């Protein structure tokens, strides 16, 4: 692996939580039923994480001599998340979202390779960070789907 | 004005500040020069004021009964903010700011008059109180340039 | 519009906001079902701003040299709005809210038009803010009921 | 004693204290003279404290199965304190309060023997702390009255 | 009564509050279905107060020269607590605490007659605290199942 | 209206409220009587407000590409409040306050009147904000002189 | 029991507090030992528990209509705890506090007797609420001295 | 002047705050009249420095390896301080404590000139920082006396 | 390594924090000696370390589909620790806890191993900060011990 | 040095500190320039502490039976500050406070020559405190000036 | 790697942490020019990191029995970076920082190859930690510089 | 005296505190016995405010437009204090403290000789506010070892 690789897979998450950010906001505000209380909260507590989480990335890629994706035209040609399509139910909504996080879970992974093998622990331990927010995230969200 | 008039005046705005979000986020990680320090922080509050302003514009078009644009897509396809082009100087930088920030000021007037004629004081409120605070943000960052 | 008309439109809301400040601890008392912690707590935040509410619009009667009213047995006789049966379930609580902060939502838009035309900017500000905050109200609890 | 004459007891310091909240609203109100100040802040202490009260009392007969009052017209009917005339004096007022404060006490103390015949320790303490407080509220009172 | 009838009601309750203390946990984790995150939240704050209520019940055998239980084994051979066979639906968890709750408080009912006989009022009073917050909690969980 | 009309408006006021913040500390220096703890504190509150105030009008006035008048000298040649005589009673001082407040409510009327017909909202708003305040400012000095 | 006899009791305890605030700034200022901070700190906690219990107490004879101890002179000729020698080792110092704290808890148990022959329920908890820490100091305090 | 006459001085403060600690309870306690909560709220405050001087005092006398008194038997032998006689009214009591505070203030000069001359800036200092405290104080209360 | 070794490996750790948060109760009951004060507060500290481990460790179980233990029963079945046999010295406990510590800290190593064969970065830190906090445990013990 | 020639001394320090808060809000507003968010903060802290001075000098003189100047006609009678031009550029007001500071630190000295040839510690302790800061703002504004 | 290995990497960065705790000193009073104020508080902030830094790093060594250095002596014997020589310009500083901090990851990085050659994790994290910080710094100081 | 004659003696306290900054560390790290948490916590509070004092005292120096030491090279060479052995036990840390403490007090006391002979005010103040708090130091500390 080399710093430029390490670059790429972190400009890939700085993209995909831009599209995340959006996506949260698209769920708190589309939510409805007996559950909107609960979900329309969650989400906010979401996207806020969403949002420190774009600065960090960025931020670790200028330490690194890099340019972060800076443009909405570029997060949307290098995110590898689906936008909100708002017509989704509450179900859905946490369903996607487990599904959202999973993906970026298997990203996190293999993007921890490539910093490993980088030999660039900072970057792999900034990943790591949020690969284990978002397994909490899945469960909780898995587990009020039943 | 009609309710629907409001709704699509809102919804321009959270076009717009979702593009500013992005864009000065651009600006806080591209600054450099001497006063890195200062905008590197105060496009931090800048873009923290962008979020604030997205979920207040969407939640009060929820109230409205209307649906707020959340798509990254969307955004691009409605606001008329030019995105970062990641390459201008510190004085670029702030001169942009000046511009968009002058061009949102004049959106908010015609808003506001929007909401006055449907008989919506709310709408009418939250634009007012954005541009009270981009009329000071102009002030200061216009001083800067000198 | 006279400042006589506007300390009677100050008062019907004082009248109104007591009597929801009791009818909001009576749901606050009597919710139950698997929404209980929910709207439990809901309604408590509610009844805080109902209390808010009543010592504000109080005091600016007060600030226009008018006599705010300061009984139970004139609020009964004054509000518009009907007392808690206490037998309604969670769902109908939250309708009867949806309709009790609806009705205020209309009687805040006359109440303003009359501040308004008596040129009593101040009054028809503190009416505006309450009218934007149900207005929030009612599109959360419409949204709770799907 | 039994349980019912508990919920009876307590019952009848939820009305007396929803009646208080208003009549403590209208002496903070009313209150005028070189002692405005003074008084205006003191009745305003002393309706935030009648506010926990009736939550309290009232989620306590909740705890003991019964049905809290939760309606004005109830309140009229079951509570003990006069309503305010807005017609007093700043001396008037101090003096209604102890005497307000004072029946209160006694209604506490009979209100105490029967939690305690009915072997509900938690009731009676309940009772107990608003009496430590109403005892003290009466010593302050009448000291100001000289 | 004597100290030692004290002291040995207080070490029934130190055995009852570990075995709550882990049931609670179990409950915690455990939980799953749409009300996930209103239980595993509220199962947390009742093993936060679990915690407490075992430091202060200990500490006021020591108080009165006795040896607070502490050993896994003894509570185990103490508590008339059934731990979480962890397997129950978020009905059941409801359900289970109401019950063991309600013994609870039954077991604190008679412990503080205990108490009152052998002239310990402290003791006396430390137990009624918990009654009257577990009194609280099997309103609210009743009320959740409806 | 016209821009230049409303940067004089803010100008009077910037000159009031600092020939108000230096009268305000001669009073809370001067007062005496058994109402002078009431008092000094009050008009310390009173001093704290106008300082705020200064600032805020002023960097309204830059905000619109005006000029703040920056002087004592400025102050004195264009403020309508006449300065403390050191030398009133407290009862002087209450009434000369009320004196004073009820003049710049009678301005900012004035005042608001014009920047609204200049189309200038938030000036407008500003403007508000202070005379909102006075007038419960005025209530309440008011009730104090009984 | 009579309201006078719990004055007498409230005002030993009055007196005995005033005592023991300087006997323990007597213990705080010359002990010496390696268990210097331990102790000097400790002493201050107590230190401060006795300066609110002297106004707790005082201000509990004021709301029974009774006059409290005021003066060094009768605290001296009521207390009756001995007051600091200053030549005492830190061992000596826990050991006297240890007999101070015990021979009060003594004074308590019967000065809540006194109360509750006479009625006084507020007295006998104001009093118990000492008890209660009084007999936690003397196990953390017998503890120390092994 | 000598490490020893500097001592002296310091204890004779001792013990004049601790008199006066006992003495400013009896005026809290005891104050009546219109302006109850005014002094009661002052005199509370009053106390709680005269709390922290004794202690701030007895520190610096054993910092410089002195004796600080430590008895109640020794502040009344060696205090200047008159206690409280409680029978004074609320105007008589505000006038003791201003020639009391006038009369430390003469004591504090004196002490300061001995510290002075004993070449001990640091205990000077301390009682400088009561002397300009107790100065505000005079002036305040003989304000509230007209 | 498998998802399921490294879920057995934290369940020994989640029995083994739940024996010691009921041993270091133990210890900071039964702790004596002039040392009492350091070793009761420090136990608690170190308990509630143990209460935020134990949730900790099963959340992570639970975010990779597994089952905590969550019953005494089988903490005790599981537990390589010891527990507290409440006769020991101040001495003993510390050099206990130096041991459970020492032991832990060797379990983690081997626990760092597993989850790092497994792929498992998350699970590996978790237990890594734990490990860090430990080793800085076992340095201040031994040095307490001399 | 008479007591008198301190209040003088004091009274000219009230006019200066006055006449400064005017100028200091002066550079506020009107600075420009690259270094706008330095200075325009900066100034705004050192408006802030010439507010708390002018308030702390007043009441010195209140304290020693003085009358302290309050009115504006009065500070510019007697200042020896300049007031601002608002015209000059960044550079020229930083080297203005620091002349204006520097001439403020001559006349301190000169002002605690006469407070201590009067006998008036406290006086000469209060300029000493403005001098000691002032000192280190000449010095900061010195650098920054190269 | 042996763990006396690790020590004393851990020990060289002792060293270089004093010495750069006294060096940032240096830049952070001897900096002049109009960035005084950013680089002033910016090198402040940086000295209060290594402070944090030398403690961690010290007790991590005692944590695995070794011994920390702890003279200045042994610090300026082992530490790889230079002193301020305090004749730079606020350009030299920052860049001297660059270079120091750089030359410093570069340190890390190594170290944290010996620490996980010895199987230490906890070391290498701690160090890790570290260098994510100093890249963090050298892109924003590197910035600065344009 | 002259201002370079102060210079010098606060330089030579800047040197001071550098040394006993890294010797409070050596204390702090190296501390073994039964005294371990006391002294550990103790030392650390210890070198905080030695870090204070050095940025204070070279501040102080700059307002005087001289320079402070600022290479540990130069501290070495005009400190007075004697490094830490590192090998002392709790006693000889604690009593060397004191000797070190006291050595300081006289070079205090020697340094505000010399700033008071130079008319040097804030310095010779800065200078007493160390003194004074290292005599309590020395008191404890001595009191300590009994
Ligand atoms: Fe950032
Ligand atoms: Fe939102
Ligand atoms: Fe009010
Ligand atoms: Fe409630
Ligand atoms: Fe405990
Ligand atoms: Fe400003
Ligand atoms: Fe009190
Ligand atoms: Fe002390
Ligand atoms: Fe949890
Ligand atoms: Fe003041
Ligand atoms: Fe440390
Ligand atoms: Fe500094």
């Amino acid at each position: 692996s080399t710093k430029t690789n390490v670059v790429e897979v972190l400009n890939k998450q700085v993209a995909n939580w831009n599209v995340l950010y959006v996506k949260l906001h698209n769920y708190h505000w589309y939510v409805t039923g007996p559950h909107f209380f609960t979900l329309h909260e969650k989400f906010e507590e979401f996207y806020n994480e969403a949002g420190t989480y774009i600065d960090e990335l960025a931020e670790r890629i200028l330490a690194l001599e890099g340019k972060p994706l800076a443009t909405m035209k570029e997060y949307l040609a290098t995110s590898s998340v689906n936008e909100g399509t708002s017509k989704e139910s509450a179900e859905e909504m946490v369903q996607t979202l487990v599904n959202d996080y999973s993906a970026l879970i298997q990203e996190l992974k293999e993007g921890m390779e490539v910093a490993g093998e980088a030999g660039d622990a900072t970057s792999a331990d900034m990943l790591l960070a949020i690969h284990t927010t978002l397994e909490q995230h899945v469960w909780m969200l898995s587990a009020f789907l039943k």
